[PDB]
């Protein structure tokens, strides 16, 4: 229907529904479009489509620009179509990064900072994100950072303790997640081995030393936002507050 008579596909751009970049016929501009398989129980299903009218009323610079949502019959299929995001994440950039000097401060918190000011506008919202890491953050063809896709339902490695073991759980998880990502902007990997050997070490507060003296500030930011009790984690408002952004 609609998808294959209005769009030409592209490529695939991920797969766990499906994400295509894809062109518009009619105003040749390409979007990244994700279809979702829609639930059969009538209830589940409702929740999916609340959820839509909740996010499509969104607008903000660190989330990705909204276009369209519809459904077509095979089973039904809910298509939503996004911007087209840069092709380099923030996995990818960080992975072409290795040395400290290719990770300036400023450039780094900068970034954190706009990841941050996302997720404070969601939990304003009484939403949350949910899905933070690397690998689903985005910059926009204008360099613009964005939080990745999120709402509407990989790696355990940024995912709270108590979003892993399916306890009651809070806006405060995705205050997890940015502490080891605001950890991670700062501190380059020589190989895929190390990062994931220090991660797991970080997550249970063991930090390299040299991170620890050469960002004595971050460091206890990042071990207040990593807290395994998640009502001492932070909120948003005071992480964006807080001195070390104070440098514009
Ligand atoms: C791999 N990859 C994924 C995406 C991507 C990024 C964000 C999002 C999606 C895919 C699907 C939904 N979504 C959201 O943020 C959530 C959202 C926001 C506003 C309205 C709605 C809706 F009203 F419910 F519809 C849903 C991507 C990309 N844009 N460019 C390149 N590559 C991308």
């Amino acid at each position: 229907g609609r998808y294959l008579t209005d769009f030409e596909p592209i490529q695939c751009l991920g797969r766990g529904g499906v994400v295509f970049e894809a062109k518009n016929k009619v105003d040749d501009c390409n979007y990244a479009i994700k279809r979702i398989r829609l639930p059969n129980r009538e209830l589940a299903r409702e929740k999916v489509m609340r959820e839509v009218k909740a996010l499509a009323k969104l607008e903000h610079p660190g989330i990705v620009r909204y276009f369209n949502a519809w459904l077509e019959k095979n089973k039904v299929y809910l298509y939503i179509q996004m911007q087209l995001c840069r092709k380099e994440n923030l996995k990818d950039w960080m992975n072409g990064r290795c040395t400290i000097e290719e990770r300036e401060r400023s450039v780094c918190l900068h970034i954190f900072l706009q990841i941050a000011e996302a997720v404070e506008f969601l939990h304003s919202k009484g939403l949350m994100h949910r899905d933070l890491k690397p690998s689903n953050i985005f910059f926009t063809m204008d360099d613009v950072v964005k939080v990745g896709d999120f709402g509407l339902v990989g790696t355990k490695l940024y995912m709270s303790p108590e979003q892993i073991h399916g306890n009651s759980y809070s806006h405060k998880v995705d205050i997890f997640s940015l502490g080891l990502i605001l950890f991670e902007l700062l501190y380059p990997f020589s190989t895929q081995m190390e990062r994931v050997r220090t991660l797991t070490d970080v997550r249970n507060l063991k930090f390299p030393p040299l991170f620890t003296q050469k960002y004595p500030c971050e460091y206890v930011m990042v071990q207040d936002m990593l807290s395994p009790s998640p009502m001492e984690r932070p909120e948003a408002i005071n992480i964006i507050e807080n001195a070390v952004f104070e440098d514009l």
